């Protein structure tokens, strides 16, 4: 599915950018992208 | 020396990537690297 970005206290989807998104590490509860990647993820 | 990073609150050497580094200013006490470099600071 396509994944976006909200606030906390209030529903508004938006495009999952570095200015709302940290680095962190791999976690099995995670999930796995593979056919579509916001741009923190792609390369 | 090869540097590691750990929990605060647990023993554990993990290797320093940019998910639990943050870039901060230039101090005298930091340590100088010239031999191995952490991808933080390799790229």
């Amino acid at each position: 599915p396509e994944w976006y970005y909200t606030g906390s206290a209030f529903y508004n989807p938006e495009p999952i950018t570095l200015a709302n998104t940290r680095y962190v590490s791999k976690d099995t509860k995670y999930q796995e992208l593979n056919n579509k990647l916001p741009p923190p993820l792609l390369s």
